């Protein structure tokens, strides 16, 4: 299972790990992605863990947006985990880049709780432009479910850590 992992709260903890590395380790049940409204995997983390599948992640993606439409900000699908895991949860966090509404963050991590346990990055941080601090602080007041939490950038780690009430 999970290791090296720093508990946070019953059910949240947190490693300053690369989640495509701790994907590929622990192949969980779910991974989350931090996806857009499109499942474009670009860049970020969705551009890291398409990459890890080979683009299968994109291909797949495709053609659920052909059949589906786009998802709603703040809103989930679950497709394959490919290689990564069992499935991969794509949930799209408000963009700030974008103007997205950021009180669009609860409902995205609400997503979470229809998951025993997941492997995720912090929603709308990163690329999204949103204050990691605040996405881990509605992450622990959203989340009821098992979440380990892999943040890439160990300064922002350690920032997450000190500060975390």
């Amino acid at each position: 299972s999970f290791s090296g992992y720093l508990k946070l709260t019953d059910n949240v903890y947190i490693k300053n790990a690369d989640i495509v590395e701790e994907a590929k380790k622990v192949k969980p049940t779910v991974v989350v992605n931090a996806a857009n409204v499109y499942l474009k995997h670009g860049g970020g983390v969705a551009g890291a863990l398409n990459k890890a599948t080979n683009n299968a992640m994109q291909v797949e993606s495709d053609d659920y947006i052909a059949t589906n439409g786009p998802l709603k900000v703040g809103g989930s699908c679950v497709l394959s985990g490919h290689n990564l895991a069992k499935h991969c949860l794509h949930v799209v966090g408000p963009n700030v880049n974008k103007g997205e509404d950021i009180q669009l963050l609860k409902s995205a991590y609400e997503n979470f709780n229809q998951h025993e346990v997941l492997l995720a990055p912090l929603l709308s941080a990163g690329i999204f432009g949103a204050d990691p601090i605040h996405s881990l602080r509605v992450c622990v007041d959203t989340v009821r479910t098992n979440v380990y939490l892999a943040v890439f950038d160990k300064n922002l780690y350690d920032k997450l850590v000190s500060s975390f009430l």
